[PDB]
């Protein structure tokens, strides 16, 4: 957990993916948030058939390997890191 310990600001968001584009995948746990809290932060999010343009992408990247394959540690990572963390 972490989210938790982290989310446990109400949303938290910092300057974690600050301009980090990663799409959040919907089956994504914790997705609620992990969107809005993302993109909220000051990146973006772009649907897994939408990315091309992508930078960021949750867990594969084949819909856009121009993306980063991060996972949700990495959110946390970063957001607690303040600053984008080794994606991965």
């Amino acid at each position: 957990g972490s989210a938790d310990e982290t989310l446990c600001q109400t949303k938290v968001l910092l300057d974690i993916f600050t301009g980090v584009r990663l799409y959040l995948p919907p089956s994504t746990p914790d997705f609620s948030r992990l969107r809005r809290y993302f993109v909220a932060f000051d990146g973006d999010l772009v649907q897994e058939f939408d990315m091309t343009s992508a930078t960021h992408v949750l867990g594969s990247r084949d819909k856009n390997p121009a993306a980063q394959q991060v996972s949700p540690e990495w959110i946390w990572a970063c957001i607690r890191k303040r600053r984008l963390v080794a994606p991965c």
